[PDB]
C-alpha cells in the first residue's frame, strides 16, 4: 500500500544478480555512464550506496540513511544505528531496512518516530 516497499530494495550488486548478471554489472554501468542500460532501472544514489528496486512504483526518494535521520534529529551520527543494534524493538512500527551494510529509514518513518517520541 505504501510509497515504498522496503522488501524490494537492493544494492547494485544484489540487483545485478537478480537480473542474472555478474554482481558488478550495474556498478560498472553506473561508473561507465552506460545510460542506455541504466535508463531501464529504478535506482538512486542514497549516500554511498546506489540503491535499486525491481518495482518502478517504489519511490526511492523516500529512503534516507539512518545517519542522515540521526543528524536531522540533532543526534550523534550513530544514534539510529546504535538503537537498531542494541534495542531493535524501539524501531517496531518504524519502516527501516539494513542492506549493503547500511541502515536506512524513510522520510515518513522518521516522522512516525518523532511522534512516538
Amino acid at each position: 500500500m505504501g510509497k515504498i516497499n522496503l522488501n524490494q530494495i537492493y544494492t547494485a550488486k544484489e540487483m545485478s544478480e537478480r537480473i542474472g548478471k555478474n554482481r558488478n554489472y550495474l556498478s560498472q554501468a553506473y561508473r561507465n555512464n552506460k545510460h542506455e542500460i541504466l535508463k531501464n532501472f529504478n535506482y538512486r544514489k542514497i549516500g554511498g550506496t546506489i540503491i535499486f528496486s525491481d518495482n518502478p512504483n517504489n519511490d526511492l526518494s523516500q529512503l534516507i540513511t539512518a545517519k542522515e535521520a540521526s543528524q536531522l534529529l540533532g543526534k550523534n551520527d550513530e544514534y539510529f544505528a546504535h538503537i537498531y543494534k542494541r534495542f531493535p524493538h524501539r524501531l517496531e512500527g518504524i519502516d527501516h531496512i539494513y542492506t549493503g551494510k547500511t541502515l536506512f529509514l524513510t522520510k515518513e518513518s522518521l516522522e512516525v518516530f518523532k511522534k512516538k517520541m
